């Protein structure tokens, strides 16, 4: 098993055991500069050199026993980074442990980091610092085997300006004034279970906290505070059904924060500290179901790991399958049903986006020479979804396949694993089922672009509105749009609001008088839902309304999740009359995107 998005030794050479990270957050420079000292374990016998992942990090020096050693940084080789190659002073036997003192500084363009000014904070007066590593980008803040396939505790020092607040992916361990700098603090950090170097973060800004739960404190700037302990309210009930589906919680505390709005994706689960983006504060809890998702990786990602990237599927399929399990515990096997359905429909998305023959739609991807955040798709979420589903449906349904799931939970745990490691214990667990398991076409489901090859079978009460409604409109003639009102929506919730739009912009575009009409009488502009908002935005568009091209690209500039900011970037660009204000647009805004959106941005746009 070879981890091809790394340039560093791998697990079978050495392996990193801690990190005690101590550091000073400059935002005049915008870089983050100090020291990661790594413990690294010899697995070799005569150990006497090892290669490290780097990206745009400037090296100072590299300290061993009291000395300076010899190092040197290969050639970059694009968004891998620059390896770099540490002589050691004495070679090492197998299972011989030392630290190695990395003194560093990243770039301001660190593709893990982005740096806000004031104007671009909910407060206006302090700027703001966040970082995403998840895939490859943790190389981008220190140097580290950058693989997943290596997990070690870490602790960590961070020197901030006093009248800000840092935060990481661990348990706070206090705060005091910096002796070097009285306008600094130093907050301190422990992480004291073993994880995946993707899993480290760091937030610095001006935070405050309230308490919604027994082990969660919610964390946004204080213009946020009040709307997100509401919006989150859930999650202590969430965080208790998912203890019953996966066993104990081993990390302490379930604590969250509400980062500003170009935050790149719905949560990430860094360990103790899940971060979320904004666009979940709809007002009514409806998009909860994303905490639920960043919930169960404590379980499925964080606790049992994939030992390469093109094993993805691992941590977000069973994810996903977790987190349809606590919001169907919560709001009914139906609504588990109708999220599932819903799920299969944004994997034909996908896979009409990319071609049923593309391999980026195989659920085993090979990254030779991908960039992760190109391949990124509802992929590995939704065929490692439905091919769990299809296996409960087989298997003898779900009470049966989540005793499977604790158990390989519990198998797992600590580690990092292969789709054969879980195929294994699938077939260990079920081994009176094994005649069963021997009809799945393994081949198909794992390694085959497009489509899978079964659907699984849904129940489809809560669909059927949804479906009914879209048909309506798809058939609908000029001399039917009258008979549309109102009282149509009545009996449909926001997720079945949701669904009749996803249904509908499957078949886009429509006339433009139709989606006029939808406007006139269901005043869809008002909804301000940003999972509604942003179908009924690229319904918009794809049927050419002039009118929305501005709330358009308002949303697409007002907020960076690339759930919505791509799609909605790449469909102005595709309408002749907003083609140019989306070019310019994207222009205007790169400088002060996130880097990673900005890349894909850019990339989309042809620019
Ligand atoms: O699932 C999520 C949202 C996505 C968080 C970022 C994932 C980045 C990543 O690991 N990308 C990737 C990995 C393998 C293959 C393709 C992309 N939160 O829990
Ligand atoms: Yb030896
Ligand atoms: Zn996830």
């Amino acid at each position: 098993i070879v981890d091809t998005c790394s340039l560093a030794s791998p697990a079978s050479v050495c392996r990193t055991k801690h990190l005690h990270l101590r550091c000073s957050v400059d935002f005049t420079r915008r870089t983050l500069t100090g020291t990661a000292a790594l413990t690294v374990q010899s697995q070799e016998d005569n150990l006497r050199s090892l290669v490290l992942d780097t990206k745009d990090l400037t090296i100072e020096k590299v300290v061993i026993n009291g000395q300076e050693v010899k190092y040197a940084l290969g050639e970059r080789q694009s968004y891998k980074g620059s390896p770099m190659e540490i002589s050691l002073p004495i070679a090492l036997s197998k299972n011989q442990e030392i630290v190695i003192e990395i003194s560093f500084e990243t770039s301001p363009k660190s593709s893990a980091l982005q740096w806000l000014t004031p104007e671009q904070t909910s407060g206006k007066e302090h700027p703001y610092l966040f970082s995403q590593c998840q895939a490859i980008h943790c190389r981008a803040i220190l140097p580290c085997q950058d693989t997943p396939s290596v997990k070690l505790t870490y602790t960590a020092e961070v020197s901030v300006p006093k009248e800000l607040v840092a935060l990481m992916s661990a348990i706070r361990d206090g705060e005091t004034p910096d002796p070097e700098d009285p306008s600094r603090k130093i907050y301190k950090f422990i992480q004291k279970v073993p994880i995946p170097c993707y899993l480290i973060a760091l937030v610095v800004g001006a935070l405050e906290s309230r308490q919604i739960g027994p082990r969660t404190l919610v964390w946004s700037e204080k213009e946020q505070v009040e709307k997100s302990a509401y919006e989150f309210s859930e999650t202590e009930s969430m965080l208790k059904i998912a203890e019953d589906l996966g066993g104990p919680y081993v990390w302490g505390q379930y604590d969250l924060l509400v980062l500003p709005p170009s935050f790149p994706y719905g949560g990430m689960e860094n360990p103790c500290l899940t971060f979320v983006t904004p666009t979940l504060l709809a007002g009514d809890k409806s998009l909860s179901n994303v905490i639920a998702h960043e919930i169960s990786h404590s379980w499925t990602g964080n606790l049992v790991t994939n030992k390469t990237w093109d094993h993805f599927w691992l941590n977000e399929g069973h994810t996903v399958y977790l987190e349809r399990h606590i919001c169907g515990r919560l709001f009914g096997e139906k609504f588990r049903h109708f999220n599932a359905l819903g799920g299969w429909g944004e994997l034909q998305n996908s896979v009409k986006t990319f071609g049923e023959t593309h391999p980026f739609t195989k659920l085993v991807v090979d990254l030779t020479d991908i960039d992760p955040d190109v391949a990124y798709s509802s992929v590995p979420y939704e065929k490692g979804f439905a091919l769990l589903f299809y296996l409960e449906q087989l298997l003898g349904g779900p009470e049966i396949f989540l005793g499977f799931l604790k158990a390989y939970v519990e198998k797992f745990s600590y580690k990092s694993i292969t789709t054969d490691d879980w195929k294994d214990f699938l077939y260990s667990y079920f081994k009176d089922k094994v005649d069963v398991l021997n009809q799945v076409d393994w081949n198909a489901w794992l390694y085959s672009p497009g489509l899978p090859p079964i659907k699984p079978n849904y129940d489809m009460t809560l669909t059927n509105a949804c479906i009914a409604l879209s048909q309506r409109w798809i058939t609908a003639k000029e001399d039917d749009l009258n008979s549309f009102n109102a009282t149509d929506l009545k009996d449909l919730s926001s997720h079945q609001l949701n669904e009749f739009l996803a249904q509908t912009l499957q078949r886009a575009p429509l006339p433009l008088g139709h989606i006029k009409r939808m406007q006139e009488v269901y005043n869809f502009n008002a909804i301000n839902n940003s999972e509604i908002r942003f179908r009924w935005l690229r319904l918009c568009i794809q049927s050419k309304w002039e009118d929305a091209i501005p709330l358009a690209l308002k949303m697409a500039t007002e907020q960076g999740r690339m759930k919505f900011t791509r799609p909605l970037f790449k469909d102005l660009a595709a309408f002749d009359k907003s083609h140019d204000q989306a070019v310019r647009t994207y222009q205007e805004h790169k400088a002060s995107m996130h880097p990673v959106t900005a890349m894909l941005v850019g990339k989309d746009l042809k620019v």
